[PDB]
């Protein structure tokens, strides 16, 4: 049946003006012009004109906030008498502690010559991280999209659209397309800048998500919320002597992830940027890395015989019926859609979920004559985008905001 | 030397009827019919007729079972005098435990009043899981393929075939070629299915494996031959007070992987599926998401010039001779093949290590005329595949099953 | 503006002689040979002779050394009296062990009969590895690169040239492109050979490199500089009871980290090589998979119409300015090149960092006429590589050393 979703065009090799087929780096642009023979005139001569943009990366992201170093710090605060509760420590007053309590614990081979007490009082220690210090910012990959701006002039006629790294432009007498590649980001890769955005950064694979430990990649996060702190890998103990102060033992890691992870940074791949930026949430960067090509293939063929294998007689019309999930989310946002087709018995078509500045996601849709309901999913986005359900250029009229996503370490 | 591996055509273009050159969805069909010049009559006309089925994602996958959220549970049992074997504990009736004892420890700054043991008893301490509940199925994946149905008619002659994902069908007037691309998933991923197939899921890099801790993605799994539970990841303590029973304490993680995992859910990559269909070793789905584009480029050519570079003169006869190894495994199992040449000095060729349904991998086999033994590795397959040597569309007459594949935690 | 860095041609199909379009498997070889008209002659024939060679992976490794099996052995020594600085302990003869000390700990709850301390003397518990044997050798991927040996002959003319997996190679007359594809590997990732190369090995995702603790995939490595010992994951206990000497336990993991993989050994990808070349920094094969498929199209146009796009009046020089950064490195080196532009205005271009043998990275460098500095980053190399400044063929006359990555555990 019908489909508008094949992008590209039907010719006669022996009616075809031009044809270019080359290799691109991702990060060079290209122009080319050409004059071609008038086939009615034969006299005066018809410009062609090519621009190739440089290939943009737009990741939707995560702002996990900023990866801090610290010292640990380990200190005992022993009372013979009370109870825990009773007494304030200096470690409460830290951006980050952990404490454990040996209450009512006293006994005659543990306890300070001072101290009588048999099952009394507290051992209280105290785990602390002071001494932090920013050192980068960290961002987790929702989804990737590779786009160049391609614009074609033939004649007096101009088209400019920006096209995807796996997709084709078809104007009246002109074809684009575009064959991706290496891709060198996955989504839930997690970026760590350590300086400007202008310098690069690491990819990490293994940032802690849903167990974060003092040591592991992303342990300690500062957000705007405020410190997200680890847990700790290792335990305590209460060593005991006689006539003497119970003495804390930690036994696990007391290295910070940071210093963990600059004792081994050549372990790790970097990247760079150029012209970096920043969005709500989106980053947006040119790879100057020159390793990284796409194929690229132009066909001009001003003759009859050349077919928009896109044009159907479909026609749709769509509303925005419900939303629900989240924004900011590699899991997404689900868009209820009904989708109204006249023109056709069945049309197969490609909707998609999209704000006022950006589309997050698209769904095949296998639509039959008259009313559809299809769900779409979006990735990305955040509190303010009013999403809608769109096709091609057009969107329904209204749009419905996502709820928040769900990011939270459980302790 | 031959080979009859490279799978296009050579042309004229000057000879060439039609050129189609196209971006489509991986979940998008495409129908093209036209009517072509007869050359030798131009009157009536030859009809063409091209249809592209929907890519088919097909997994070779290992069943993990059902991923399990619990409630952590610790429990003391004291007993003045006897063993700890002595003794049953509640906590062994559950779908997980783990304990640790304290035997012959009994003191006078540990015992409870109506105990004057010394060096006596035990401590018996309990963890154990339960409200055990299933929260999804759980797949890893083996291998990936990506296929579409390729039909061509060019006149009466039909040609149907299945077509990988960067690979061509040539039939004796037209050339039909795919050029894959972007990969949303990867061999080792493993995924998770909140509910009904249908509902899509969630994919996971880093589901424990090697060791797997109570909090761990993958902690706690339901299969057919039973439990499989998790390491603690924390560590017990007997606190000890005069005239006080002892009390076990656990230092550790006591939060379920599951509910670890929904409190940061929009961390993770959904995938959203259509069409399911399980088998004993695979999972096959049409993937909704219409941002994944393939290149297709299809030439006719009634032309004498029209060569299919798959041509040779060289002819083979295959034997499966050995296998050792597993199925369903990513390591595989290795299959041996006698495989004889003929007509040729020399045949570059791929041999497939096939069952009666279904090939899970291909060698390219570097022969000689006469007799040659050739490894090939395949991945996936179950307890009933008769694996055979096979090439085109030719298999030899014996197969052979491969072992089970090892799958255990050690503990 | 101008840019090289296009790689292709543009064509008037009626003027084309002929093309190959087709699909070759990556460990595949191609041979093909045509005689073509002489349009100048059309009695003696031009003969075409297409050569492609197997596709060669290259891998920048580091050497991670010998994964190690071991077996877990704890031992307890007690003394009544005395520092544990005093004595020596069996276990400080392993290849690893790590010691836990409980000095000045002794009580009449807790000692053998013979020892009256009180506060005295130590309990000394060690943890040590011994039986230890190498099970594989361990490379770490830096970057990848597959290239093809592409030899063209039209005439008495021939151009060889090495091509990368997504590049093309123009000649006068003849274009051949290439179209990669799926890519098994991934930088970072950790291969595993349990036996000669030509075996094959595992691809590990997880290998542990900022935390390693005994039971990780990768805890134990012997290097050339000697043992590299992994944490402990578990906390150590002296159990006390009257009248008896302390016992030290542990309470975590006891079986290796290659024990634990075993047993789950069909959860993880293997690969297999043919072919096998080792070198200083990196590591090339041939994968015998034939699933794993490129795109190939070749045009011949003995046609002034043929344009090489590649093809401007910019000329550069370079020269190498400075460096940092280490080699074999996944982050890697920052090389400073000035670049000095004539005959244009602008030029796009790419500038390759090399050694005398390889090249490690390329940058896209925004050229304007004159001087221009460029920073360029390299990864892989080894110690003894002077790394230059290059641009297609040509390279700066002097070169720098770069420094020794930072791989370090910090315990
Ligand atoms: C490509 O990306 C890598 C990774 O980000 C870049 O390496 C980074 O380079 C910056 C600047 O050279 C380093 O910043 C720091 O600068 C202070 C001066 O304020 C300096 O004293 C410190 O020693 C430190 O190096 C940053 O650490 C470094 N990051 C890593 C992970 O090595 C590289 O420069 C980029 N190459 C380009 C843009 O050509
Ligand atoms: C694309 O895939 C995602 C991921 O699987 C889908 O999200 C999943 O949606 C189902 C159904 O809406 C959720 O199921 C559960 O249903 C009960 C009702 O019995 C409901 O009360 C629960 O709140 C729960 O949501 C499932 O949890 C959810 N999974 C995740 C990880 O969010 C999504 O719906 C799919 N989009 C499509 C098919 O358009
Ligand atoms: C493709 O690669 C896999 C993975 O390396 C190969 O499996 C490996 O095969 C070798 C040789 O068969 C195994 O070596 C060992 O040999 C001793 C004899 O000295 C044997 O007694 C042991 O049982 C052991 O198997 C190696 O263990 C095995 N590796 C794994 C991870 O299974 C496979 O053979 C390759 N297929 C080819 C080259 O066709």
């Amino acid at each position: 049946g019908w489909t508008d979703t094949a992008h590209g065009s039907g010719i006669i090799p022996m009616k075809t003006d031009l044809e270019l087929d080359f290799s691109l780096p991702s990060s060079a642009s290209y122009t080319y012009r050409r004059q071609l023979q008038n086939p009615a005139n034969e006299q005066e001569k018809i410009p062609f004109h090519l621009q190739l943009s440089k290939q943009v990366i737009h990741a939707e992201i995560q702002h996990l906030g900023h990866w801090m170093d610290a010292t640990f710090n380990l200190k005992t605060a022993f009372h013979c008498y009370g109870s825990c509760e009773k007494y304030a420590y200096p470690w409460q007053t830290a951006g980050c502690f952990i404490e454990k309590d040996y209450e009512y614990e006293t006994g005659w081979g543990c306890n300070p010559p001072d101290c009588p007490g048999v099952g009394t009082g507290c051992t209280a220690c105290g785990v602390y991280l002071d001494k932090l210090k920013s050192v980068g910012k960290v961002f987790k990959i929702v989804s990737l999209r590779y786009t160049r701006k391609v614009c074609i002039q033939l004649g007096t006629e101009q088209t400019c659209k920006t096209v995807d790294s796996n997709d084709c432009l078809i104007t009246t007498s002109v074809k684009v397309c575009l064959i991706g590649t290496i891709s060198k980001f996955q989504p839930s890769d997690t970026l760590l800048f350590l300086g400007p955005l202008q310098q690069g950064g690491l990819i990490f694979k293994q940032w802690c998500t849903t167990t974060c430990q003092f040591g592991d990649p992303g342990d300690i996060m500062s957000t705007p919320t405020g410190m997200k702190c680890p847990e700790l890998n290792g335990s305590f103990r209460k060593k005991c002597a006689f006539a003497t102060t119970p003495v804390c033992q930690f036994d696990g890691n007391t290295i910070s992830g940071y210093k963990r992870m600059i004792a081994t940074k050549d372990s790790f791949q970097s990247f760079n940027v150029t012209e970096p930026h920043i969005s709500t949430s989106a980053l947006e960067w040119i790879d100057p890395d020159s390793s990284l090509r796409d194929h690229i293939n132009v066909i001009v063929s001003r003759d009859l015989s050349f077919q928009d294998l896109s044009e159907t007689p479909c026609q749709i019309d769509l509303a925005t019926a419900s939303i629900d999930g989240a924004w900011g989310s590699g899991v997404g946002f689900n868009l209820v859609c009904t989708v109204s087709l006249t023109e056709c018995s069945a049309f197969l078509t490609s909707i998609k979920a999209c704000d006022a500045a950006m589309c997050y996601g698209s769904t095949t849709a296998n639509l039959v004559r008259g009313q559809n309901t299809i769900h779409i999913v979006g990735k990305g986005g955040h509190s303010g985008s009013k999403f809608m359900c769109c096709h091609d250029t057009k969107c329904s009229s209204t749009g419905l905001v996502a709820a928040a996503p769900h990011l939270d370490r459980v302790t």
